[PDB]
């Protein structure tokens, strides 16, 4: 609706930096609503989703198992790491790596599984290979979070990143047992409270996942829809704002007020 489009230049006003904004309808892949839709945003932790659907085509095609354990040690360790902290005497398994990546946004658990891929260029040559050739990773953690002015490394389009989530969520790319598992991570998200979870109304469903990083970056990712099912897929970046984290926050939080008010 034109309406959500005077919320996202007003937020732009207010925070003094770009904002890019998609609305995609998940069963026919339509463009219901776009600002900035073809412009460059860093991923932030958003590429977890993308990391873990990568993980799951190697399990459906008997490369690896959830099952596995691996093993790392203090050295591994680095800035914002909840869960993999707690547990460097016994180790985790393939599946609580991918579960401590989405839900909490653990930044040790991403580099431990980019290992076992093979690193930032096969993940990139995986999106290339299901039709996505704008979407790159290129370093590991935290070096990716920089956002330079002007740097392609680490980034994604609105329009891109919608498209590529809606085919790991529907398409013929990964078994059903596969995209149920993708879909009941995302749903247990522990930490995007203060973003579109606190506009939505009672009895919707939603599946998502957020990022931070430098020069006032923030962005957020999700599946969504009413009477407990979802049915559009929306994505939110901004960056180069000075303001702080409270005042990002709260200007996704009406985006997605008004987005749910004229749905």
């Amino acid at each position: 609706h034109p309406e959500t489009l005077v919320k996202v230049k007003d937020a732009e006003d207010q925070l003094g930096a770009r904002v890019g904004y998609i609305e995609l309808d998940l069963n026919s892949g339509k463009i219901l609503e776009s600002f900035r839709p073809e412009e460059r945003f860093p991923m932030m932790s958003t590429f977890k989703v993308l990391l873990c659907g990568a993980v799951l085509s190697r399990i459906d095609a008997g490369q690896e198992q959830l099952g596995r354990r691996i093993h790392y040690s203090q050295n591994d360790l680095v800035e914002y790491s909840p869960v993999t902290e707690k547990h460097l005497t016994d180790g985790m398994t393939v599946r609580e790596l991918c579960s401590a990546a989405i839900t909490m946004s653990d930044n040790t658990a991403a580099n431990l599984l980019l290992t076992t891929i093979g690193g930032p260029k096969e993940l990139t040559a995986f999106l290339h290979n299901m039709g996505d050739h704008v979407t790159r990773l290129d370093r590991w953690e935290p070096e990716l979070n920089e956002a330079i002015p002007n740097d392609e490394r680490d980034t994604t389009m609105p329009v891109a990143m919608a498209t590529t989530l809606r085919k790991l969520l529907t398409g013929e790319l990964l078994t059903l047992a596969s995209r149920q598992q993708l879909i009941d991570w995302m749903e247990a998200d522990k930490v995007a409270g203060p973003l579109l979870r606190s506009a939505l109304p009672a009895g919707w469903f939603i599946a998502d996942k957020s990022g931070a990083g430098e020069r006032g970056s923030r962005g957020i990712i999700a599946a969504l829809g009413p009477d407990g099912k979802p049915s559009r897929i929306v994505v939110i970046y901004t960056t180069g704002s000075q303001a702080t984290m409270d005042e990002r926050n709260r200007q996704i939080a009406e985006i997605g007020a008004s987005l749910i008010k004229h749905w």
